[PDB]
């Protein structure tokens, strides 16, 4: 990124080092990129990338027989550099992903197969997800939205560094209704104590998904406050994570929530599907059910939707009838100031202070007129 | 109680009244006792006293036929003043208390019958107790002693006036292990809130044993601290009850615990019997399992047993080897003073400061020698 084309004569790069790390710095300047691996490499005859690859072609209906499988193996990048394929096919058979009809040896997708493909889910993750859902449908808590959120809470990657001492403090202060959900999932208070007392991550044993469970329940709490319209600064102080890690999490959970919804629909689990089908939109914007209609407008996010709701505008229909200058004023009240704000400067009438995507700078007035204009266009398309 | 025989010339009685309650006072001075009712009186064809009376003679084996029943009815105080009997017999039949073998119409006791008699329990109470035990054996908490105590916690009479606001404060501070026991029993947090917020006793509906449940769980908490050797003053401040109400409760629960143990033994419920059979002794003295051996000595109560345990004397065997003057000193340390106690007065060497039952005043020295003497006599009887 050193050197602007058409602007600079040269691009300069400086790597600051010490005498001790002097040799490692030179290694980088002379270093070159490593050769590209296939990521489908084989004491592991089976592998995730291959299992998914084989599942996609069989369920999709472009690979039926055993001859089609090895023909596919020829097209891979792994074979370009110049058994394992057969192992993945059996794996799909053992775990009810694929069917075999002896037309000798022809493979067809199951309901679980077609569901996994439509859900864009990884076959390795689908097994635990399928069990987790069946476990939840045997005993489910409906008095709050926490248990539902847990099912759509992603835990395939760490989104933040969790302070366990902070976690235990929230555990005790946690209401009884949410402790019931914790117990029902696997959250044991004993494991939480062995985390604060001693910084033993363990996780060496495969059976230590016990760690992931507590990380997942911690995350669901964050997502619970998030769709409860709890301020980002409160969530930051309460949990110990920045706004960057949160936004990356909600956009991840919004997508994941859609996956579990599709997965539940293709298996015929209507009751479970019915509950989940409202959280994709709520996780995206971080809102409650009431603001779901307002946030259809492009410029209206969580903060702008709430202040317009609390001012009499509950729906797009109510927002189309709106007086523009009234919308503008309500927007002006949602701004965050360090001092308890909420002189006359008439030189700020042209200040473009509202950002969009692929944006021209919008004034607070122009944005308001756009919100009312868009609301009317949507109101007509609703008929 | 006015007038000491052989001492006073007269006994004087004065009833202090106002002008408003003047007439009611005269009513007492001229009043006389009401005639004695039978307490087995009959829109109530069946009655508790009769059901129990009929059960006792059939199970005991002194009344078999229908002729024996009405012969018994003649001996009652109710018939002395000069149908319902037949109704009680059917009730015992409907609720598996008694058997009928058509030798036309001969009645025999069931296992449930013989158990109720041996337990000294009321047939009306036995039905709910029998259900409560069967409910507990389906899901039982063993990590603490609370759930076991609930089964031997008596609630046939009020032993104190419970402050519900205080109760809710202990509810929130209550650990998760004891909240699980509350939920498992029937303690709903919603009902606790409707007690503090509004002083609605209700209890007009028969189905409002929901009140008794919360009163019973409140009581079990008191009994839990009591056998955990928590000081009487702490229990007084924590719950809001005096030491008189507590002592009346523990002697009531000690007896009741023995009843439920016998009841469980006659039904063949060994596992349940095994757990309960240790709480009669602990409820009596208000001690933990360790002091169970020491309290066999007559003079050793909860307080004296603990200070002797913490000083090296764990058993009667260890207490028989004891040096008398050492026991005396340990006893002197258990005394409660307002100031942080624990001059030389050698005039208190004859002060009788220890009370017994059917008592001569005992000195702290004489009592110690009695404790060691009794311990030796018990140690020999143990062989
Ligand atoms: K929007
Ligand atoms: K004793």
């Amino acid at each position: 990124r050193a050197g602007r084309k058409g602007v600079d004569t040269v691009g300069e790069s400086i790597l600051i080092c010490k005498n001790s790390e002097k040799s490692k710095g030179i290694a980088l300047l002379q270093g070159s990129l490593k050769p590209v691996r296939s990521c489908l490499q084989r004491g592991e005859e089976v592998t995730g990338s291959m299992i998914r690859a084989i599942l996609e072609i069989i369920v999709g209906g472009v690979a039926s027989t055993s001859q089609d499988m090895h023909t596919y193996a020829a097209c891979t990048f792994l074979a370009a550099s110049m058994g394992a394929i057969e192992a993945c096919v059996m794996w799909l058979l053992e775990n009810e992903f694929i069917q075999s009809t002896e037309e000798g040896k022809v493979y067809h997708p199951t309901h679980l197969g077609s569901a996994t493909l439509s859900s864009s889910l990884s076959p390795a993750d689908t097994l635990d997800i399928f069990a987790d859902l069946q476990r939840a449908m045997k005993g489910f808590v409906l008095e709050n939205d926490l248990h539902i959120l847990y099912l759509v809470t992603p835990m395939f990657e760490d989104w933040t560094t969790i302070d366990w001492y902070r976690f235990f403090c929230l555990w005790e202060k946690l209401p009884t209704s949410m402790k019931r959900v914790a117990e029902l999932v696997g959250v044991e208070e004993g494991f939480l104590a062995r985390c604060v007392k001693g910084k033993v991550v363990a996780r060496t044993e495969r059976q230590h998904r016990q760690m992931a469970i507590h990380k997942r329940f911690f995350t669901s709490l964050v997502l619970l406050d998030l769709i409860s319209e709890v301020p980002l600064r409160e969530i930051n102080q309460k949990y110990g994570c920045n706004r960057g890690q949160i936004q990356s999490l909600q956009q991840s959970a919004a997508v994941y929530a859609g996956m579990i919804t599709v997965f539940s629909n293709r298996l015929g689990w209507h009751n479970m599907e019915l509950l989940l089908s409202q959280f994709q939109k709520r996780l995206t914007f971080g809102i409650q059910r009431e603001l779901c209609d307002l946030v259809r407008v492009s410029l209206l996010n969580a903060q702008r939707a709430r202040v317009l709701y609390a001012s009499g505008f509950h729906t797009v229909a109510d927002l189309a009838r709106a007086n523009i200058v009234e919308v503008e004023v309500i927007l002006k009240n949602a701004v965050p100031f360090k001092s308890a704000r909420k002189e006359a400067v008439e030189e700020r009438r042209n200040m473009r202070t509202i950002w969009v995507t692929g944006r021209k700078g919008l004034t607070e007035r122009e944005a308001a007129a756009l919100i009312v204009e868009e609301a009317r266009m949507i109101l007509q398309q609703d008929l």
